[PDB]
């Protein structure tokens, strides 16, 4: 379905989280991935315009003249790979699966990949937990 937005144009209710699902798919059978990323030896294959478009951290180093080229990226080895790969789904999913057991590595990984709203998620449920 679509509706009539707020700029008088047509506007499609699904498309953005359509787009999403599809890039996801794309993601889970490996198509047009264009970089790895390591954490602590677990490689994670990735879109770097999702990643970009993110995060303040992939947004500097895929901005960078130098490290653009780069197919694979490591990330500090004290990083928690599920934090990571929590972060990763939300990016491809816009579903943030916070847990009790999970949070403070999630925030450390947010803070770290400047995922700035993430990060504010996290904090308020920290501090509902108080
Ligand atoms: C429309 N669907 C498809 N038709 C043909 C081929 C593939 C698919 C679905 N899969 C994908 N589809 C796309 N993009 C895409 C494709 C086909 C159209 C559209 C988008 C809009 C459209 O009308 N047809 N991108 C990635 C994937 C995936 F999952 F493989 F990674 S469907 C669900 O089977 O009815």
């Amino acid at each position: 379905l679509y509706f009539q937005g707020a700029d008088s144009c047509i506007q499609f209710t699904r498309h953005a989280s359509d787009v999403l699902l599809n890039l996801n798919r794309l993601r889970s059978r490996d198509i047009l991935t264009d970089v790895v990323i390591v954490v602590s030896r677990e490689q994670f294959r990735a879109h770097k315009t999702v990643l970009m478009a993110c995060s303040g951290l992939f947004y500097s180093i895929f901005t960078d003249q130098l490290k653009c080229n780069l197919s694979v990226i490591n990330l500090d080895p004290e990083i928690n790979p599920e934090g990571f790969c929590i972060l990763l789904d939300f990016m491809y999913t816009s579903r943030l699966n916070l847990r009790e057991g999970n949070i403070m590595a999630v925030m450390a990984t947010a803070m770290y990949l400047q995922m700035e709203h993430v990060v504010d998620t996290c904090r308020k449920f920290i501090k509902a937990s108080e």
